């Protein structure tokens, strides 16, 4: 079954978004951490990782590059979960790597029809 990981420190935010991709039929892979984002990642092979950048203790934008930054790992979408999306943080997002961005409070149609987008389009 395709997988995806999400990186949430919030346990709520992490209640909806497993729930929410839980009932497209998808299963998922759960941390709280972007160190351990990425030992997942390259372990698990999941098809797209749920990023928050907004983790306590690093910047989920360094997570990403290091991501991409890996001929392992870099095929794979990353999705931002953000507090802030103005013009300009979209556009920083987009800088960073991230094939798309879900901004606070979650539409939550917005995030299936993208995720969905992202997962089943034929390459």
């Amino acid at each position: 079954t395709k997988k995806v990981l999400i990186v949430e420190d919030n346990e709520l935010n992490m209640k909806l978004f497993h729930d929410l991709l839980e009932a497209q039929g998808y299963e998922t892979l759960q941390t709280r951490e972007g160190l351990s984002a990425l030992s997942i990642a390259r372990e698990n092979k999941p098809d797209l990782i749920l990023m928050d950048i907004q983790l306590p203790e690093i910047s989920g934008l360094e997570v990403t590059k290091w991501l991409k930054e890996d001929d392992d790992l870099a095929h794979i979408p990353v999705v931002a979960v953000t507090a802030f999306a103005m013009k300009g943080d979209e556009e920083r997002i987009r800088e960073g790597g991230c094939e798309a961005y879900i901004s606070k409070p979650i539409s939550v149609v917005h995030f299936l029809e993208t995720i969905k987008r992202l997962l089943e389009r034929q390459p």
